């Protein structure tokens, strides 16, 4: 149950119905091994593709860092006409078609725009997090370090993850880290939206993805 | 006008058609005065709305500055469950419904998701430009001031713009501005994406919006 979805049925199931038979015809199949770069930004051949199996990372690449924009799973649509790089996170099979062909089927077969909405919403979600993370780069680093440090020092193992009884509210965390209550508030909300953590009570957080948070502390 | 569109017809027009009977009455109307804040990030009520008339700015707000993500115009869909502020740029009338009602609408009436794709694409395009702008803040400013100077020195008026001769290729410009070749190209392509210019080759640019470019030199 990927949270950006507007429908409960996977697009691959829909495409393999007989009401959608003939749309499949216009797609070709390509395989990619783990870590293979599928596409560099704005490729010469404008393609719309569908992930058939595996996981694909859509990302902005710079010299010293990369920002993940989205992770495409089975049934997710994307294209080659963005400023993003596209990499296979695991052994991957895609189905692809020329853009001129997809123009027709997106207006005719409703299930496609529904998935695009889900994928573009996810990309925008991660983009806003990235922008917040750049505006508050230093505060974010300090907060993530504070939390990972607390997790290792006093974190408690629970079935959902690591419970952090910080004994500090957001105001007090901001004081500890030399930022504002408002900034820590934005950043914690962002960590929640990333599925990194949940709020247990005023002074307690549940760290559900420590390993991921360890990437923001570097 | 936006090139993100997958249709030529306005959602407000489609909402008047027979096939869409009953949909309109699922929305209520609210008027907003010029400069009024419609919604703060993630308001108590989770709503989907359509701009009936006026123009609405979607933006990120920090204590120092704001980043505009999109201008929504008549016929555009947005929601109240994002981390952005939403402000009326002029006297505005919106049509709003609870998200739980919109769930049924978006699945059965295809025009809504097509408009969402256009809107989300425009927000994402603006978002990626913002990200690049933050990562390369210094280099961006120095490039903009170079291009404004080059316009003053070499600029020849042509229909729809100003032809610039830089006298330098991308590597040489990079050396001059104390940056990498890769950063110059990325920022030049972003200026293209913003409608500021076209790249004829490494040495020649067509400037379509000098005024907007002077905003990056400030
Ligand atoms: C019907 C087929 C499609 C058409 C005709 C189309 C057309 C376009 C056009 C003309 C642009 C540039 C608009 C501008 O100048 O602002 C664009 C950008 C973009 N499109 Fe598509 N597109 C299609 C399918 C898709 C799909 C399947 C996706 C992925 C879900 C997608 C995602 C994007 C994104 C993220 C951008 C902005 C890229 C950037 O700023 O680097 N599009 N599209
Ligand atoms: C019935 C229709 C809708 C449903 C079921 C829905 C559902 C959701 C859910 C569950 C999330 C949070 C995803 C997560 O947990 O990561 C979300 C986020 C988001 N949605 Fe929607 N939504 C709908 C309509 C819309 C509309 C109309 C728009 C605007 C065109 C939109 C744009 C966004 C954006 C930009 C986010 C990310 C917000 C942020 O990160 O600040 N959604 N949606």
């Amino acid at each position: 149950a990927t949270q950006m979805r507007l429908t409960d049925t996977n697009l691959l199931e829909v495409l393999n119905s007989e009401e959608y038979s003939g749309v499949l015809k216009e797609f070709r199949e390509q395989r990619y091994s783990k870590k293979a770069i599928l596409y560099t930004p704005n490729t010469e051949r404008n393609l719309v593709f569908l992930v058939k199996s595996g996981r694909v990372r859509v990302y902005l690449a710079y010299e010293d860092k990369e920002f993940t924009l989205a992770i495409l799973e089975a049934g997710d649509i994307f294209c080659t006409h963005t400023r993003a790089f596209i990499q296979a996170m695991e052994d991957t099979t895609i189905l692809y078609t020329d853009i001129r062909n997809f123009q027709n089927i997106v207006v005719e077969f409703p299930a496609f725009s529904l998935n695009m909405v889900k994928v573009l919403g996810d990309l925008l979600k991660n983009s806003l997090t990235i922008i917040n993370g750049l505006v508050f780069k230093d505060a974010r680093l300090r907060l993530a370090e504070f939390l990972v440090q607390a997790a290792m020092d006093t974190g408690l193992k629970v079935p959902q993850g690591i419970k952090l009884e910080l004994g500090l509210n957001t105001e007090e965390i901001a004081l500890m880290l030399g930022t504002t209550r408002q900034t820590v508030s934005v950043l914690l909300n962002d960590f929640k939206k990333m599925g990194i953590l949940e709020r247990v009570n005023q002074r307690t957080l549940l760290l559900k993805d420590l390993q991921k948070l360890k990437e923001f502390s570097s």
